[PDB]
């Protein structure tokens, strides 16, 4: 610990959630990625089924570890005197949905498709697991590249899945949902679902529907490419002004548009290239 097991790459990126660095294990050769949280910085501490004072980022990262390659693997962590390092999973190659999107612009409704279905698995998993994300967006979900499948990263603006009502939020303002703008009240899986709206729309489209208060508390949706009718009606839904007209994630998965997938690694081969 810490140094004598990982070398430190270069810096993947830096903002609201710390400071995050390409990495190596040093025993086995493992790509790794370390990521840096200031103790001021961190609001919400949870506490380990052992007994220790944690940030909640590592109480839901826990939660969520398994074999289940959706949700991002965190291997380890340290605390420092002013810090916490988180050491995640890395695949390589890989590239962050912002990105992909960035290059190659709206997303045929084939990829779009496999990509939203993984992400409903990643999310139905984080919430099975008792964890809420809040911060579901494109830069927050990484492409295997290889092997076609996704993985949700960032668990730093979470929570703990409760059914009664959140009245907090630290996630992104453009994917959080009228209630959140207008009420500062939301509850879980239904501001869940506003957001995976918007990552749909962002999917499709090329960029995000809204981007001003006035325009989110609207609701009104304006398609800018050609999208089928079946997708639109599937992001009007999600995106629907009142919570409780918003789809359950069985009724998304259920969904006409989201019928016959592809498997990840199709995905990949028709896809990615590889
Ligand atoms: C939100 N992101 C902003 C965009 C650049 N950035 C990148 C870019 N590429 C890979 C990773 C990368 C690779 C492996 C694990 C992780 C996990 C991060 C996390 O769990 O916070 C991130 N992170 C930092 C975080």
């Amino acid at each position: 610990p810490l140094e004598s097991q990982y070398q430190v790459g270069p810096l993947l990126g830096s903002g609201g959630f710390g400071s995050v660095y390409s990495g190596i294990r040093v025993s086995d050769n493992l790509p790794v990625a370390i990521k840096h949280v200031e103790k001021d910085r961190i609001s919400d501490w949870g506490e380990l089924p052992n007994g220790t004072r944690v940030p909640m980022e590592v109480v839901l990262l826990k939660k969520v570890s398994s074999g289940f390659s959706g949700v991002i693997r965190l291997l380890d962590w340290f605390e420092r005197p002013d810090s916490f390092v988180l050491i995640l999973e890395r695949p390589e190659p890989v590239q962050d949905l912002f990105d992909f999107i960035t290059e190659r612009g709206a997303l045929q409704e084939e990829l779009a498709r496999s990509f939203f279905w993984q992400v409903l698995e990643a999310v139905r998993h984080c919430h099975n697991c008792g964890v809420l994300h809040r911060d579901i967006k494109d830069e927050n979900i990484l492409i295997d590249l290889n092997r076609g499948e996704l993985k949700l990263i960032d668990f730093g603006s979470g929570a703990l899945l409760k059914d009664t009502v959140y009245t907090d939020f630290d996630g992104t303002r453009v994917y959080s949902p009228p209630e959140w703008i207008r009420y500062h009240r939301y509850h879980g899986r239904s501001a869940a679902v506003w957001s995976l709206g918007i990552l749909l729309y962002d999917m499709v489209c090329g960029d995000i529907p809204f981007e001003h208060d006035e325009e989110i508390i609207r609701g009104q949706v304006f398609f800018r490419q050609r999208v089928s009718s079946e997708c639109q009606h599937l992001i009007r839904w999600c995106l629907a002004l009142r919570p409780s007209d918003r789809p359950t994630f069985e009724e998304i998965q259920n969904h006409p548009w989201m019928q016959d997938v592809l498997l990840p690694q199709e995905t990949a081969e028709i896809h990615l290239h590889s």
